[PDB]
């Protein structure tokens, strides 16, 4: 369980994303199917990507990392409050497209390598911590979600 200080910092570094939720979600998406390409053929309309290039330039791509940030966000701001949000999400995570919880610990990544990247004003050590404890949180009840559901994950 977060402190209400811990979500004050992982809320203060997601305003951040928010200028400008697109660009992040390109170089999310970049990092996670460059440190784990097989993450990529998961993704049936841009799967067949094979640069950084084609990646950038991708108007798919571009609306994915809308999408699954947008849904982060709402998460994150419901401050572990996310029974209803991630009732959806594991449902269809689990079921039809089959993302295990290994890929969601591979974007989980990602989303901090970039932080780190971008947000030195609020992505220090402290922030940092609290980013993860967020995510854990989140993959946590994603994966208790997932057996529920039947899916191992
Ligand atoms: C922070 C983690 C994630 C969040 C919040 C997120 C959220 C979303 C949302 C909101 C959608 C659209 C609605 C739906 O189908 O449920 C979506 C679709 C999708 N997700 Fe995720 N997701 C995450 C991680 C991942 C990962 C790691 C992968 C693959 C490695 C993935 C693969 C997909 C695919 C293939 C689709 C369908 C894309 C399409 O048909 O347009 N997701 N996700």
């Amino acid at each position: 369980v977060l402190s209400e200080g811990e979500w004050q910092l992982v809320l203060h570094v997601w305003a951040k994303v928010e200028a400008d939720v697109a660009g992040h979600g390109q170089d999310i998406l970049i990092r996670l199917f460059k440190s784990h390409p097989e993450t990529l053929e998961k993704f049936d309309r841009f799967k067949h990507l094979k640069t950084e290039a084609e990646m950038k330039a991708s108007e798919d791509l571009k609306k994915a990392g809308v999408t699954v940030l947008t849904a982060l966000g709402a998460i994150l701001k419901k401050k572990g409050h996310h029974e209803a949000e991630l009732k959806p999400l594991a449902q269809s995570h689990a079921t039809k497209h089959k993302i295990p919880i290994k890929y969601l610990e591979f974007i989980s990544e990602a989303i901090i390598h970039v932080l780190h990247s971008r947000h030195p004003g609020n992505f220090g050590a402290d922030a940092q911590g609290a980013m993860n404890k967020a995510l854990e949180l989140f993959r946590k009840d994603i994966a208790a979600k997932y057996k529920e559901l039947g899916y191992q994950g």
